[PDB]
């Protein structure tokens, strides 16, 4: 009886294995756009994702993962809010079952249909395993999905998911170029927060841009015909894997634009 996005199981219930759940810093959080302060200390972001080496892409039973050889320095996000240099290691989605909710951070409540996640790790930690035990140890980017036209550059990414329809499996996924899921602004919000996911650690600093990109229904129709369940078990429809806002408590959204 591990945790979830079922009845029994989900965002709710996570507490009692995950008692960081109820903390100080939790993610994600609404983004009331008229509270955030324009901060003119906030540096352009620089996302370098030209030399990107993308290995696999898994159903790990919530969602699924595009992974990255972060062994070198080759997709780095840096500047914005963050000190110093911080590796791509994987991307993945948070979605609905229908087009008016899906995303995990909301913009003045509103609720986009899709929601990227970019994680990076602080290199200063030597590994992605020791960075998420420090409260700087992450830098996420959190891109907004609406839909509308298609994003070609996702395309990819959507014709491999039959193959990993189920937890566990996963798939060869060489040679995918993320630069290819970024609007055109970089403007963003940032604050302190925590993985939305179990473990829930404190340990990302987010940057969530404003511009969403735009997908289309069939692009994000197929995301919904992936399954939480492993082969041979029954059928449940991997949707509404989104964790819904938490208190902001003692933090404030920076703006990067005004
Ligand atoms: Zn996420």
């Amino acid at each position: 009886h591990h945790w979830g996005f079922g009845k029994h199981n989900g965002p709710e219930h996570w507490h009692k294995d995950f008692p960081i759940a109820k903390g100080e810093r939790q993610s994600p959080v609404d983004i009331d756009t008229h509270t955030a302060k324009y901060d003119p200390s906030l540096k352009p972001l620089s996302v370098s994702y030209d030399q990107a080496t993308s290995l696999r892409i898994l159903n790990n039973g919530h969602a699924f993962q595009v992974e990255f050889d972060d062994s070198q320095d080759k997709a780095v996000l840096k500047g914005g809010p963050l000190d110093g240099t911080y590796r791509l290691i994987q991307f993945h989605f948070h979605w609905g079952s229908l087009d008016g909710q899906g995303s995990e951070h909301t913009v003045d409540k509103k609720k986009y249909a899709a929601e990227l996640h970019l994680v990076h790790w602080n290199t200063k930690y030597g590994d992605f395993g020791k960075a998420v035990q420090q409260p700087d140890g992450l830098a996420v980017l959190g891109i907004f999905l609406k839909v509308g036209s298609a994003k070609p550059g996702l395309q990819k990414v959507v014709d491999v998911l039959d193959s990993i329809k189920t937890k566990g499996k996963s798939a060869d996924f060489t040679n995918f170029d993320p630069r290819g899921l970024l609007p055109e602004s970089l403007d963003y919000w940032t604050y302190p927060g925590s993985l939305t996911t179990p473990p829930l650690l404190e340990c990302v600093t987010w940057i969530v841009l404003k511009e969403p990109i735009s997908v289309s229904s069939e692009q994000v129709l197929k995301f919904r015909k992936l399954n939480f369940n492993g082969e041979g078990e029954p059928e449940e429809l991997m949707v509404d894997n989104w964790r819904p806002a938490q208190p902001l408590k003692n933090r404030q959204i920076k703006a990067s634009f005004k």
